[PDB]
């Protein structure tokens, strides 16, 4: 698996941690759910990016993994929505770096 | 109230993909070239709808990568024959609904 692909299944896999974290949770602020938005958006545009082999990919991977980092800054808790959440755009923001 | 041009833009956007999906599908004389611009054009503005259909702040981070994809497909597939005069013109008549979102 190249590098790209992992980081485009990374972003994936972080959209469903903050779309699911967005629906699921039942004590999330209204500023959590901004940021796990925030952060699912912007991983569909990186995504779609890696995808599509566009120079615009790396850009908008860096742009992603920021407030992937922020939202786990966030949204980070004991829960298990929460920890996934949080560790998804971990691990997704771990797969940017390469 | 903001959402006025934005709606606009989301309807440009949705016609801008049917113009480019048909013209993928139907336009016998085209490229492989201009096949993938239409495709990436279509793909971001579908982004780009979604993202302005769910109010996301993103939204005209979308629409400005979307209508640089969508005027390179313009500049590249219009044509003649007016499957690609229909596309151009969808693409470019979303690139214009794009700039008051940018």
């Amino acid at each position: 698996q190249a590098p790209e692909e992992r980081c485009r299944l990374a972003a994936q896999a972080c959209i469903r941690a903050c779309e699911r974290y967005l629906a699921l949770c039942t004590e999330s602020s209204r500023e959590q759910r901004q940021h796990a938005g925030d952060c699912a958006d912007l991983c569909r545009l990186a995504a779609l990016l890696m995808e599509r082999r566009s120079p615009w990919a790396p850009a908008a991977c860096e742009l992603a993994a920021r407030y992937a980092l922020a939202c786990a800054e966030r949204c980070d808790g004991d829960e298990p929505l929460e920890r996934e959440c949080a560790g998804a755009c971990r691990r997704f923001v771990e797969a940017c770096r390469p």
